[PDB]
């Protein structure tokens, strides 16, 4: 659903926060770690509907950049709908602990022939969000294959196209 939510800069005015624009709206594009940006729980993929109260509909990634820069006082609101790009696949490890598929820098590349990726219908060029909630977001991918590898036999993994 949406939410508002309510950060206080850091040090320097800022809050952790870069943004992109995707047809004609704003979205979360880099959370910085142990910033207010993560406090209030903004994540890669939220969509921004408006900031201090503005809409955000049509801004370019500069100008939604020059809003957070140029803003004035010390608290930034933003109106947030939650990861709209976001979907979940579900699959099962086989007695090999296998779910099926093969990814690099984060995003599925293939799917392996009669798998439980394949039965379930993983997509390729798909960003790999979550592992059973699990957020997985810009880390190195041997750290997703060991919290992969750790899962249990449902894996659930939530996915945005790339
Ligand atoms: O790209 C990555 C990197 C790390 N983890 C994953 C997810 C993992 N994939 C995977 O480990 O593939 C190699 C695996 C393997 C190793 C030795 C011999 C046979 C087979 C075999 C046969 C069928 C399916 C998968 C495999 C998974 O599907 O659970 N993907």
């Amino acid at each position: 659903g949406i939410r508002e939510v309510i950060l206080c800069k850091d040090q320097d005015g800022k809050i952790g926060l870069r943004l992109k624009s995707v047809d004609n709206g704003i979205f979360v594009q880099l959370v910085q770690a142990n910033s207010p940006a993560s406090l209030v729980g903004l994540r890669f993929g939220d969509q921004v509907l408006q900031i201090n109260g503005e809409n955000c509909a049509g801004w370019s990634s500069d100008k939604a950049h020059k809003v957070l820069k140029q803003a004035f006082g010390e608290k930034i609101t933003m109106t947030i709908r939650d990861r709209p790009f976001e979907r979940t696949v579900t699959m099962h490890k086989d007695s090999s602990g296998h779910v099926g598929f093969i990814f690099k820098s984060g995003k599925i590349t293939s799917i392996v022939k009669d798998s439980s990726a394949a039965r379930n219908g993983l997509l390729t060029d798909h960003h790999i969000c979550e592992i059973n909630g699990q957020n997985v977001i810009g880390l190195k991918d041997a750290q997703i294959a060991d919290i992969l590898s750790t899962a249990g036999t449902v894996v659930t993994i939530t996915i945005m196209p790339a």
